[PDB]
């Protein structure tokens, strides 16, 4: 034989090894419309609906969103908007909320509760009306049969939803 | 009632959705040393003898390495090194060979095969000999009871290693 | 060389592959006490206060359960009872309520919304008092930093709760 | 109010909580053939080229063999098997050896390397060859863009082979 001494800078004890992180995924949409029917007086919704256009979600990443357009999605050719219609508003108290509605994605509905808290009733400096709000809320994939190819574990089945509004008087 | 308008510049129609990654943890060791016998008329490895300093560890992210050397993982402190003896070198051609040797990890050893890829014998410049050469194999953490508490899910049980060497004559 | 003929009988073109598969961990509990207090003249919880011995624990499996009274999740020793103290009962309807409460788990506090839906309220027919009804809700396994070492991965950070409850009047 | 005492008998303290389960798929196949040429002499293969009707695949679970077969999976309509053409087999000694050859998966080529390990040869009693045989190795899903729908966290990217072998004289 012959002995050999490393040579340091060009030598790699090195190693690969392969794991999981979960994380959040968070989008908005660019692009939605409301109904609001709400009486400040008794603190009650009485009409609540939202279009929201698929083709504007926002994760922050485009090559993401551009797949969520795709069949194992939203398919935004055949079905370009999911809504919510408010069919119920059972008062908690003034700040607070039980609203039952039904929401269709992809063509397909499910009756959901969102929790309903109330951010702040005013009349602006102005002399028109605004209020604060928020809806809160978990959906099920699986309820839609949304995204069916994906497994529950690669994605979870639970989609968080928290809606943030500040509204203004109309006319 | 009274009817309101969104304000869509603070309106957020919002969602969070839990989802998996799967990634490599890549990292070297900065601090190792070895004995390296091998004769170039037979391209055959005589004797390979590695020492790791745990301590040295370097996956490119401090608050790990640190983490790496805790009791659910390398237990520096009381094992503050791994060390690689090769037993037997099996020529498959001159460019390839199936390395076997004890691989110790936190004090528990286990018989490995490496596949041992001679990227090139020369007689340098210099005068003096060097080689390029690989090993490259898959360990299993569960052989050497390693990480127990991490679950073979979060991170693999497979480990793959990769040492590349550049190496010169001795004296 | 020499031909020969596989023998079909002891010979197997053989595959393992490594899959997930994500499950629910249902478990009740044999062990516990209440404290109810109910008006059904208003259809309003008054004093809801539950004590559940932890050593009870009922995942179907007995080598699960043991582990579960172990330092990585319960610690039954030092925490040998969860309980639940009712702080606020907001009526929806006589069918449906919004319970606040304190959980605690092993010596953590958080306090927590359960929906109560009332299964039906009674005068049995020996005269007597009794009431159906459900508790629902999501904790987050976070939120109680409970089995902390177990990965969000691993094992959901949300647990469901559903308390069933059927219950008749004092003396 | 009015107080109540649980009635133990229809009362359940539940809970649900989602957990991942890592577990091995092993599966067979029921139909394949092969040509096997091998010098005992030597003890180095000759020619080896199986074909396996992907058909015919059992993973002791018959929804999940006809599931197998499907678009997402092995295509069995459009590719009714997958074959493995010995291209080399680099010898050891006597007990062992590196076989590479061509791996078809869906119509899909790569060569692979697999470590054939002699179970023995022998001439038995009728006084015609025998030959006992295994062939290891790992492959990548990847590699043979196989179930490329399916992600690499739900099933695993790698894939183990096991063929083991007994075998006669031909004629
Ligand atoms: O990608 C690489 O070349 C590689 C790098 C390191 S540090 C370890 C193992 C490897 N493997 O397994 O190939
Ligand atoms: O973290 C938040 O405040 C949040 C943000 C968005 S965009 C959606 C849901 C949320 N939830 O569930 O809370
Ligand atoms: O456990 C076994 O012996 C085994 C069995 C089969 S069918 C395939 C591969 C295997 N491996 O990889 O060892
Ligand atoms: O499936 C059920 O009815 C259920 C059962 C138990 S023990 C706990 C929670 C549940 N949830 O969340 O519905």
């Amino acid at each position: 034989m012959k002995e050999y001494t490393l040579d340091k800078a060009h030598t790699d004890v090195c190693f690969k090894i392969k794991h999981l992180q979960i994380s959040n995924v968070k989008g908005n949409f660019k692009d939605y419309s409301a109904v609001i029917d709400f009486d400040p007086a008794s603190a009650e919704f009485k009409k609540l609906d939202v279009t929201i256009k698929i083709a504007s979600v926002n994760t922050e990443n485009q090559t993401r969103d551009n797949h969520l357009q795709q069949d194992d999605f939203f398919k935004a050719k055949k079905y370009p908007d999911m809504t919510f219609t408010m069919k119920k508003y059972e008062k908690i108290d003034n700040e607070k909320g039980k609203m039952t509605g039904t929401l269709t994605i992809a063509g397909v509905s499910k009756d959901i509760v969102l929790d309903a808290e109330i951010g702040g009733v005013a009349k602006g400096k102005d002399g028109k009306e605004k209020i604060g709000f928020s809806l809160n809320g978990k959906i099920k994939r699986s309820d839609f049969k949304f995204a069916t190819s994906t497994s529950t574990i690669t994605l979870s089945d639970d989609i968080n939803l928290n809606i943030e509004v500040e509204a203004n008087e109309k006319e």
